[PDB]
């Protein structure tokens, strides 16, 4: 980990900083079918499930497009 | 990029699958502070904002913190 300490002043009124968020593969259970397809990885990168793109996705709205999959889940992941 | 099909059955009705959220440094500007400062780095993970812990965070809320820092920006960054 390391800091970094950002501080506004008359010389420079901007960060210069924009965010985004990404939705990744947290944990994949011993018993699930993740972990039995053996495609996936802990730590993947998630660009979509079911067609919609996931980056900026809030976590919340991921998940609910998974319950949404009803028991067909085609996801699309960074390699 | 990789495609991967999960699909249920009688014989499996659990993905097992846990997502999380993390928020990233998507751009710097060219005439910003984080550019200037050059500590950051494009792609780097943000692990907190100011003290506030952003794992799972929405990046609408993670913003909101960036506008509260009120001219001074405290980042913690992934470098591991």
């Amino acid at each position: 980990m390391i800091g970094v300490l950002l501080m506004k002043s008359r010389a420079n009124e901007e960060y210069g900083l924009r965010l985004g968020s990404q939705i990744f593969v947290k944990e994949m259970t011993r018993t699930g079918l993740a972990t039995k397809d053996g495609n996936l990885h802990e730590g993947d990168i998630i660009l979509k499930i079911n067609g919609t793109v996931t980056e900026n996705m809030s976590l919340t709205d991921a998940r609910k497009l998974i319950e949404k999959s009803r028991g067909k889940l085609q996801l699309v992941v960074l390699r």
